[PDB]
C-alpha cells in the first residue's frame, strides 16, 4: 500500500518439511521468493531480530511487505489466494476448496505429525524407537492409501495443495527409508506426482539432501 513492493522474505531451513511444502507452493505459483537461511542447529530463531517478526520462533515464517505469517500450511493457502493465476491449486469452489482444507489438516494432524513424533526423537534427542508410535506412520499412511484409491491426486481431478503439502511429509519418509511399499496407492501417485512439481528438485530434493546430511 502506497509502498513499493520488494520479494516476499521466506525464511526457511532446506531439509524442513514444513518449509519445503511453502517453497512449492511458491515454485508453483511462479512466485519468486527471497530465501533466508534461518539456521535452527545455532539458534539463529531465538535472536532478537527473528522473535520480533514471530515471537514463537518458528520457521517457516514469510513476511510479506510487512505481512508476517507463520504456520506453513496457512502460508500456503494464503499465497495461493493472493498471487494464483489459476483456479486448480486451490479451487474457489467451497466444497472442492474443503476436501483440500480437509487434507491439509490430516498431513498436519495425522501423517506429519505421526512422521515427527517418531523420528525427531530418535534422531535428535537419542530416544529408544517406539513401536506403537512407528506404527502410528502406517495408520495414518492406510488412510492417505485410501484417500488416493481410484483417483490420481490426493485432494481432487488436479494437483492441488494438499498435493504439495503431503509430497513434502512422504518424500521425507522415502529419505529416511521408512518402506512405502505396501501403500500402492501411495507410491502410484509419488511416482507419479514428482515430475509435474515444479522445481521438485531444486526445492524438495536438494533440502532433503541436506536432511539426511544432518540426520
Ligand atoms: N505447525 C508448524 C510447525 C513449524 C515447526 O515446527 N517448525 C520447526 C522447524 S521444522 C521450528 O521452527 N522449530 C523451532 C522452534 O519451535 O523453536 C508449521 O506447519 O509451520
Amino acid at each position: 500500500g502506497a509502498e513499493i513492493k520488494m520479494p516476499i522474505d521466506f525464511y526457511q531451513l532446506p531439509g524442513s518439511p514444513p518449509c519445503r511444502a511453502v517453497a512449492l507452493t511458491a515454485a508453483a505459483l511462479d512466485i519468486e521468493m527471497n530465501f533466508k537461511q534461518v539456521n535452527l542447529m545455532n539458534g539463529e530463531h531465538l535472536k532478537p531480530e527473528f522473535l520480533k517478526i514471530n515471537p514463537q520462533h518458528t520457521i517457516p515464517t514469510i513476511d510479506d511487505n510487512g505481512f508476517r505469517l507463520w504456520e506453513s500450511r496457512a502460508i500456503m493457502t494464503y499465497l495461493a489466494d493472493q498471487y494464483g493465476k489459476n483456479d486448480t491449486l486451490y479451487p474457489k469452489d467451497l466444497k472442492k476448496r474443503a476436501i483440500v482444507n480437509q487434507r491439509l489438516y490430516f498431513d498436519m494432524c495425522s501423517l506429519y505429525k505421526s512422521f515427527m513424533d517418531y523420528y525427531y526423537p530418535i534422531i535428535f534427542m537419542k530416544a529408544v524407537k517406539d513401536q506403537a508410535k512407528y506404527e502410528n506412520i502406517g495408520t495414518a499412511l492406510s488412510f492417505l492409501d485410501k484417500f488416493l484409491e481410484g483417483e490420481n491426486y490426493v485432494a481432487g481431478k488436479n494437483m492441488t495443495l494438499a498435493d504439495l503439502s503431503i509430497v513434502s511429509t512422504v518424500s521425507t519418509l522415502e529419505a529416511l527409508d521408512y518402506d512405502l511399499s505396501k501403500y500402492k496407492n501411495v507410491t502410484r501417485w509419488f511416482a507419479k506426482i514428482k515430475p509435474e512439481i515444479p522445481k521438485y528438485e531444486e526445492y524438495n530434493n536438494a533440502g532433503l539432501k541436506m536432511f539426511k546430511e544432518l540426520v
